[PDB]
């Protein structure tokens, strides 16, 4: 049916210009060897849903870029793991789709496990893709906790009306 599921986060497209598209990614050494790792992204404009439990909110993008996320959650929440789920949901970061993970993968399960983990131990990917604000009034956190107190924000996360 129409709704769709990255671990917890259930995505909804509110609206498109063009259904999600399939790019047949393919990895080689050789011609003998080589895995084929498929994934879906958006061709132009979206604007989509998503919801985790206490957690909802939109995001718009055009391509593989964010534009924006409007959040609503609870304070001091920990919003890495659903965040990550997006990023998936549009193939918005790398490695995970087009780059390895500096190592030739075993197939598609392993592929879409090591995105979720390199990304966990390390969320900077994310941080490069919004960009870092000397404004404090944003809400997001560098380390992606919902309104807590920092030097530095995430840009272009701000909260649902």
């Amino acid at each position: 049916h129409h709704t769709m599921k990255i671990r917890s986060t259930k995505f909804s497209i509110l609206n498109s210009d063009h259904p999600r598209i399939e790019v047949k990614k393919v990895f080689s050494l050789s011609p003998d060897v080589q895995v084929t790792i498929p994934y879906r992204r958006f061709k132009g404009k979206a604007k989509v849903y998503f919801q985790n439990d206490q957690i909802q909110g939109y995001f718009s993008c055009t391509d593989r870029q964010i534009d924006e996320i409007k959040i609503s959650a609870p304070k001091n929440a920990p919003l890495l793991e659903p965040l990550l789920d997006i990023c998936y949901y549009g193939s918005f970061i790398e490695p995970g789709f087009e780059q390895t993970f500096g190592f030739y993968p075993a197939g598609k399960r392993e592929f879409v496990d090591s995105f979720f983990m390199h990304h966990s131990k390390d969320h900077k990917a994310f941080l490069i893709h919004m960009g870092l604000d000397k404004d404090l009034s944003l809400p997001l956190s560098p380390e992606l906790n919902w309104k807590e107190p920092a030097l530095s924000k995430v840009c272009r996360v701000t909260e649902l009306d």
